[PDB]
């Protein structure tokens, strides 16, 4: 099975709008989202569709760019570091679940390289 997806709203969670979070949406997420390797990461892993009942037995903190995008658009975060942590969870999950040299890992590695280039000069 699939678990419920990560929340993208939480009314009693306190929220901030910062220039760093705006840049994460307008630049970092936008750049990754258009990439030719973005597609597996644009929504939660669908273990039912992929017939991978093991996925959510291995990965207990799922995260994906569709969730991050909605969190940024919906003003979910307190600060930029919280969002950066979500990106790192997404990449790390993929490295944990898969093996070096797998196609999905090559895709994550290319996206991570671009991610780090964009954050290397946040505002
Ligand atoms: C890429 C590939 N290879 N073989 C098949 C079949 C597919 C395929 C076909 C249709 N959709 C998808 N979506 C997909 C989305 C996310 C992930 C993955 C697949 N992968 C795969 C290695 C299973 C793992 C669970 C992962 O970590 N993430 C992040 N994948």
């Amino acid at each position: 099975m699939n678990p419920p997806p990560p929340e993208t709203s939480n009314p009693n969670k306190p929220k901030r709008q910062t220039n760093q979070l705006q840049y994460l949406l307008r630049v970092v997420l936008k750049t990754l989202w258009k990439h030719q390797f973005a597609w597996p990461f644009q929504q939660p892993v669908d273990a039912v569709k992929l017939n991978l009942p093991d996925y959510y037995k291995i990965i207990k903190t799922p995260m994906d760019m569709g969730t991050i995008k909605k969190r940024l658009e919906n003003n979910y975060y307190w600060n930029a570091q919280e969002c950066i942590q979500d990106f790192n969870t997404m990449f790390t999950n993929c490295y944990i679940y898969n093996k070096p040299g797998d196609d999905i890992v090559l895709m994550a590695e290319a996206l991570e390289k671009l991610f780090l280039q964009k954050i290397n000069e946040l505002p």
